[PDB]
């Protein structure tokens, strides 16, 4: 049951006490991603919108350099700044993974690390 | 790591980007139930109880349809509207369990989906 | 796929409708610790700082009796009362696991159970 950290130079990186993701025993563990894009180290954007699309792109990342895919995902968490942005996510959250159906669990947080307006973390199978 | 997905016909439908659950390596993984009555596609009431009572009978006929059951939960996330329906919403779900007892988390969201007073997820084995 | 459930004497005592740990196919499910001290049941201060550091120690307790580890941490889920804590705590948590890794969300709840400071969960391997 050996860990394996997984840490993609296109992703966010991840240089404090995290990794961005751990492969354990044929599953892939994600970070909950926020909107910062790798090459600056800010955030793509200052809306929901943005700040979504990066998101998932994130973990696209992420999942491709643990030898898993976003097809592969059986379980995501989403979080965000506020409630009101449930509907404009969620039509990105389903665009990035197709037809693929996580299980999923969402809710509005009082707050996020860096001030983001959404996080998302999943669990995979490689 | 064949994924599958859940739909039990007892539960709030499932029709939109996500699935009740996915089973996975011999594991559960189940979305967060709100108090959503699949008969009506509406909350079963107003109050905590009466959404707390009806995500837990949710949380069962998802977890009946993959082939597992609420002895089998490993773990849950209990998510609250308000802080202060800890109490009630406890009681509600140790009937639910009887004597099984799953590691559990649990806070007040800022808000969920839909206006949901209460929401849960978990994870089980088959 | 037997569930094994973990109460250490150290940790907090579960006396209620969760266990402090359950082990299933080779991994251990951790409930969501807070600061409390099994000597007292009572928090073991009013700060960040106290409550953190009983935490990561809670956590500790728990994962050894599950036969696990802090190094064994696969992925850890860390909540705050107030979003101003996180650098405070991660430094906390970071002490706690050396140079340990694990994936990682954090996020602030708009409250957490008995007014708690931080909550944090986990699972890990055997
Ligand atoms: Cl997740
Ligand atoms: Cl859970
Ligand atoms: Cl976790």
């Amino acid at each position: 049951s050996k860990l394996t950290v997984v840490a993609s130079p296109l992703a966010p990186e991840a240089v404090g006490a995290y990794s961005q993701a751990i492969i354990c025993n044929g599953m892939v563990y994600c970070s909950g991603q926020i909107g910062l894009d790798r090459k600056t180290g800010d955030f793509a954007g200052k809306t929901i919108e943005e700040q979504s699309k990066q998101v998932m792109t994130n973990l696209k990342y992420v999942l491709e350099e643990a030898g898993s895919s976003m097809d592969k995902v059986v379980k995501t968490t989403c979080l965000l700044a506020d409630i009101k942005d449930f509907g404009v996510f969620n039509g990105i959250y389903a665009e990035a993974f197709g037809n693929h159906k996580p299980a999923r669990a969402c809710f509005a947080a009082a707050a996020l690390p860096k001030g983001a307006l959404v996080e998302v973390e999943c669990i995979a199978t490689l």
